[PDB]
């Protein structure tokens, strides 16, 4: 029993983490095989910044070893650091670029030392409600499936309302941000409808079942109420998904929507819900599988 | 900016956790050094669970008896003891992964991160705290047994809490690393129950000082307390007492913030009267009391 905001076990991560230093700038890098990815703001025309520069103007340390750096490349906002030695403790790995509601783990990391790892989610306008300090750039986000991590984050900034924005590991930003200083904000944010379920199934398996009703909607008259409330459309992939939870607790994905479009309406009437006065939507519908059942790693 | 539920890096610890089974039990193991430690409650069948005598149940087993597996590999069980609650198994390998570390003993209200594993194997990583009636609030199934609580503060790894059982109300009971249960719990299958739980007082008011930190001031007021007025308040809403050494310990937030401690407690004990009217504290519409002001300050901006 417990129902707990989860991170995976960040120990492949950290044996990649390195400081990059370039000049006044020092940032996190991950190293990987013999490449360390960093942010391409550690050096604006990028091009022109970077043909300026020697390879040893890079100084990466590794723990307390110095690795030295043999080339250099850009694709998109990462810069790509060639060095010498590769990471004897590099993990099996993929890049992958995640969609909007999908949650990943964060190692947030300073001066190339890790110093926390934590949960979260792309929220739908593709930020992310971190806690990053300044030296926190190039920290990554990542999942694991079996023995396998795949990076999906390289952190890059903070936009004045607070909550983060940054890459894919190919320098792609996830939302319409760009790595320089002019005037950037978070666009209107949305709640993971999706999700919301998913840890409305949590509660229900972990014996909350105060929001349960008889009643059922349709998807079309869900979606109605989802608009009202700033809550992502819910689609016919996300009731397949949801398959398996309407499964195990026998309450269909449109009888748990009646219940949400009840909690819309009305709230919570002082009650809680996975010990929670909010609607959680930072839980995916394999996190939930995946935390009621162990999976390990 | 941002305050999130931050756990440590878990790695120090991944490189220690094993499988240890004893007949049909599995359960985890924490090995350091040459020496595994786990419940001892691996050594009973449910049955004997009722009223074990675990030095009658010990004394029949030999070194052969414990299977331990770090990985694919198979460590040999060179000795074994008890000490409290905890089986200490004395294996034929040191481990080469043994990161610097210290068992420490801790206090209700103190947080620590839950390294939760299956069969040796860690599967997630997630921050708790010693509830004031001495259980945690974790997330655990059956075979979690032998999970640890750590903190790593510096290269040091700080082992707190060694998990045991999950009590009816679907909270968990477990000892520090020398088998020392917290809270009146025993490591056997007889009517036991968590006591009436409170809310940490002192971790409500450093996430107040967090909140300002980062730039919500809405809760404020523009009044004062005494400490017994505070305590008198705070009881009737379920609240731990808030001591001299709680108001000592919030010093530095009161420095850097410009608000006394005091006047943080007038500010709780209006949001205790009021509720939120809708608002948000750190993206919470629930006081939170699992940081302490160790984490606040680790966490935030100076
Ligand atoms: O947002 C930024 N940074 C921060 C990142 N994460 C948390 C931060 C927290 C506080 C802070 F002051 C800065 C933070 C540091 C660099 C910086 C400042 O200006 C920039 C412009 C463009 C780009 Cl790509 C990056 C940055
Ligand atoms: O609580 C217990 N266990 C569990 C632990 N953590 C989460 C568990 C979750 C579910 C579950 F069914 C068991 C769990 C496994 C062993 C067991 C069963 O009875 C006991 C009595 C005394 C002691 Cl010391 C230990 C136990
Ligand atoms: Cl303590």
């Amino acid at each position: 029993s417990g129902f707990r905001k989860m991170a995976f076990p960040s120990g492949k991560v950290e044996g990649c983490m390195v400081q990059v230093t370039c000049g006044t700038t020092t940032l996190n890098g991950l190293w990987l095989d013999d490449v360390v990815y960093c942010p391409r703001h550690v050096i604006p025309n990028y091009e022109d910044l970077l043909i300026r520069k020697s390879n040893h103007n890079f100084l990466v340390q590794a723990g307390n070893v110095q690795l030295r750096v043999i080339g250099h490349s850009m694709q998109n906002c990462v810069l790509k650091l060639k060095v010498d030695t590769a990471n004897p403790k590099t993990p099996k790995y993929k890049f992958v670029r995640i969609q909007p509601g999908q949650t990943f783990s964060v190692l947030a990391c300073y001066n190339g030392s890790p110093s926390g790892v934590y949960q979260c989610a792309m929220r739908p306008n593709f930020t992310i409600k971190g806690s990053f300090l300044n030296g926190s750039c190039g920290s990554v986000g990542f999942n694991i499936d079996y023995d396998c991590v795949s990076f999906c984050y390289m952190h890059h900034m903070e936009l004045p309302t607070g909550v983060h924005a940054g890459t894919d590991l190919e320098g792609n930003f996830y939302g319409p941000f760009v790595d320089r200083q002019t005037a950037q904000a978070a666009g209107t944010d949305t709640t993971i409808t999706v999700n919301v379920l998913a840890w409305l199934y949590a509660a229900v398996i972990n014996g909350d079942r105060w929001f349960l009703n008889r009643f059922t909607t349709t998807l079309n008259d869900f979606n109605l109420v989802a608009m009202k409330y700033n809550y992502e459309p819910l689609t016919q992939d996300h009731v397949d998904i949801l398959g398996p939870l309407s499964a195990q607790t026998g309450i269909a994905v449109l009888d748990m929507c009646a219940s949400l479009k009840e909690l819309l309406q009305n709230g919570m009437n002082g009650r809680t819900i996975l010990g929670s006065a909010l609607l959680e939507d930072e839980f995916t519908p394999f996190d939930v599988v995946r935390q009621c059942s162990g999976v390990t790693f």
